[PDB]
RNA sequence: GACGAGCUGAACGCGAAUAUCUCUUUCGCCUUUUACUAAAGAGAUCCGCGAGUUUUGCUCACGCAGUCGCAUCUUUUUGUGGGGCU
């Protein structure tokens, strides 16, 4: 219509936010070498595992926290990290610009995929084909054959590192998102970008999948943007600006959105109406600069009680819902609806 | 109530012969990398191999044919007969 009306129709029909209980930080644990940069957590919702700048892949316990094992294999940064859902293997992606599939059997890397020219940022596994998904600074998603480690296909397009990787079953399964600021959405039979997305002005670090919806997040510098899939619709911005470059995005079931900040800020959001619930900023552990506080990675545990941090303080953080918390006693950030009259 | 030697196909399967490679680690050579050592594992490959009908190539061969739609003395096929009562 245009920005005046739709301004209108906004003001009046907003979906109102969802009352979603606080989240309070309850477990830092300390160990990790150099800045924790990815997590994941195992289908079987007991361990997770965290990579890091120290190189390592560490194990720990979901619910104790505890370190089960360390594994090293790659020789710089762990930048990506990935459980299988439908397999005993985790992959690993690096800045040493190798991807490698764990073992979790034998705890030891079975493959290796080879062929990104430079550190690997991103990896996603298709969660219904054996088969998995790579970026890099090499500006390209590199889709790989789990079983014969082969290059199944080159995803080709976007001109700064992919930071940012999606897989899903529907096209398009793999939404990508660079430093190029666009999201290309791929056609992964054709090998092409089903849709370029142009709306972001800094880089895309962060997607996130809606757990049931047909919806996807991304997340820039500059704005967390809202998707609708197949074809890659705006549905809208969050309607506050974490003034962050945000490197992480993790969605829950009850449409929790946690934004994690190159500053070490965590903003809880209302998926479904935009709205900024929580707003925290991270205390970095004893020893830190204050500077070296960035939030790299975030994920839900699998029930979607717990969100996993990996933190460039070097530490993993775990926060739980304070779901003892009612409407009443905890509504949080309160909700004005996009009343303004603005230009889109 | 009944008949193969040799080749390529079979699609399924590893008597006693065993070499190479890859990966993840440790160990030793030790300036580095190859090229190596010897331990732990996890994986491949090579060179070969057995049976089913597929026949190609016999240079062998066939049909009143080997087989068809237990044979009289006490224990078995040489029965103990005949009558008649409720």
């Amino acid at each position: 219509n245009s920005s005046a009306a739709v301004s209108r129709r906004i003001a009046s029909k907003w979906p109102r936010p969802v009352w979603h209980a606080p989240w309070k930080m309850y477990r830092v644990i300390s160990g990790h070498l150099g800045w924790v940069r990815c997590v994941a957590v195992d289908p079987s919702n007991e361990w997770f595992a965290t990579g890091s700048a120290d190189r390592t892949i560490k194990i720990w316990d979901l619910a104790s926290g505890q370190l089960k094992l360390t594994l090293t294999g790659h020789i710089e940064q762990v930048t990506g990290l990935a459980v299988s859902s439908r397999h005993p293997y985790m992959f690993s992606c690096g800045l040493d610009k190798m991807v490698k599939c764990w073992d979790l059997e034998q705890n030891k890397v079975i493959r290796s995929y080879h062929g990104h020219l430079s550190g690997v940022y991103s990896i996603a596994l298709h969660p219904n084909l054996d088969v998995l998904m790579t970026g890099g600074r090499d500006s390209v998603v590199r889709v790989w054959d789990m079983r014969t480690k082969v290059q199944a296909m080159v995803l080709s397009g976007h001109d700064q590192t992919v930071c940012s990787l999606l897989a899903q079953a529907p096209d398009p399964q793999v939404i990508s998102g660079s430093h190029d600021s666009t999201i290309r959405l791929w056609d992964l039979r054709k090998g092409k970008a089903s849709a370029v997305l142009t709306h972001h002005k800094k880089s895309i670090r962060a997607l996130a999948m809606h757990p049931h919806e047909f919806a996807f997040a991304s997340a820039s510098a500059e704005n967390i943007k809202k998707w609708a899939l197949p074809d890659g619709d705006f549905l809208h911005n969050m309607l506050s600006q974490q003034r962050a470059i945000i490197n992480s995005m993790a969605i829950n079931q009850d449409g929790v959105v946690a934004t994690g900040g190159d500053n070490g800020s965590l903003w809880l959001w209302d998926w479904r109406s935009g709205h900024c619930f929580q707003q925290d900023e991270t205390v970095v552990q004893p020893g830190s600069l204050e500077s070296e506080g960035a939030l790299y990675d975030m994920t839900f545990d699998m029930t979607g009680s717990r969100l996993i941090t990996a933190e460039g303080d070097k530490t993993v953080k775990m926060w739980k819902e304070v779901e003892d918390a009612t409407p009443e006693t905890h509504p949080g950030l309160p909700f004005r609806p996009p009343k303004d009259i603005k230009r889109f």
